[PDB]
């Protein structure tokens, strides 16, 4: 049963390295080229492409991560490897978990609207907002880090593996800022439905437009959630083959995010689609 297992395992993961891989470098060459060729690129198009290079960089560690696993595997098993991948995985993870946090407060504040004066203040000082929080989060980052390093140092030196704990930890210091981007959303949400509401009695219905695109990320945000709360089940409820299972269900964040994005996007949405007519006019 452990090779069948395996081996699904390991086409699910090729398959989610290839859908990431060509995602995110579709928005990067896509942002890049309408740079090139003047198209002045918008704030969120700046956050878009740095979002897809974390991500390629991301995918790139943890297949890296898993080829040194396959090959040559005697180099996984040393201890120095643990620590020295774990540790930049967690920096880069962590450093696009929160640029995606910062995209999505960019789109709460320009986006809604509300009577609280705060609100309005980090509304209309929106783009320092954001760049103070990726700063401000660097605490979270040295933090992570050095929690990470001891808890192995510690597990180490009780040994002279030990990932039930180290992988509750990332799920834990993952879980905070997508509970913020949830109630983000939510509050977004919420904001769009009361606006429409008091447009649909007032103003007549030949004067919230967004609805049809919130649709999807409610789709990727259920998935998400149910493959995350599925994981600190499988960390202690069964099995011991976490090394795989782990490398997998890391990369399926952003391997299917960005599509969301592609497909959220008019800019990417109508890439996509001109890539597709282009193709099909090419075939003949
Ligand atoms: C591909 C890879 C290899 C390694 C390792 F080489 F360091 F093992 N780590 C990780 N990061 C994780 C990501 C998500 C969940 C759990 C870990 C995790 N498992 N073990 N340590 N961190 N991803
Ligand atoms: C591209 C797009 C469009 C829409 C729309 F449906 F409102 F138009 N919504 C989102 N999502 C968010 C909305 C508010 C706050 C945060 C996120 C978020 N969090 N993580 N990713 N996006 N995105």
């Amino acid at each position: 049963m452990g090779g069948v297992i395996k081996s699904i395992f390991t086409f699910v993961l090729i398959v989610e390295f290839i859908i990431g891989n060509l995602g995110n470098s579709f928005i990067a060459l896509v942002n890049c080229i309408d740079w090139v060729k003047g198209r002045k690129i918008s704030s969120v198009d700046r956050i878009l492409t740095a979002l897809a290079i974390s991500r390629i960089s991301l995918v790139w560690l943890i297949f890296g991560s898993w080829c040194v696993s396959v090959f040559f595997p005697a180099l996984f098993a040393t201890e120095k490897m643990f620590r020295m991948l774990t540790n930049i995985w967690t920096v880069i993870n962590h450093f696009s978990v929160w640029l995606a946090t910062g995209l999505g407060t960019f789109y709460f504040l320009k986006i809604a609207n509300f009577s609280n004066s705060i609100f309005l203040y980090l509304k209309w000082r929106v783009k320092k907002v954001v760049l103070v929080l990726l700063l401000v989060t660097s605490v979270f980052l040295f933090l992570n880090i050095a929690l990470i390093n001891i808890h192995i140092n510690a597990s180490i030196n009780g040994y002279r593996r030990f990932s039930s704990l180290i992988v509750l930890t990332s799920t834990v210091f993952i879980f905070i800022p997508f509970t913020l981007s949830l109630a983000m959303f939510l509050l977004l949400i919420f904001s769009m439905w009361k606006h429409r509401k008091k447009m649909q009695h007032t103003v007549k219905i030949s004067g919230h437009r967004g609805v049809k695109s919130v649709i999807t990320f409610f789709l990727l945000y259920a998935i998400f959630s149910l493959s995350f709360f599925i994981s600190v089940w499988t960390s202690e409820r069964l099995e011991e083959n976490l090394i795989i299972l782990s490398q997998v269900m890391g990369m399926a964040y952003p391997s299917c995010h960005s599509c969301v994005l592609i497909l959220g996007n008019k800019k990417l949405r109508q890439a996509s689609l001109s890539v597709l007519l282009w193709l099909r006019y090419m075939f003949k």
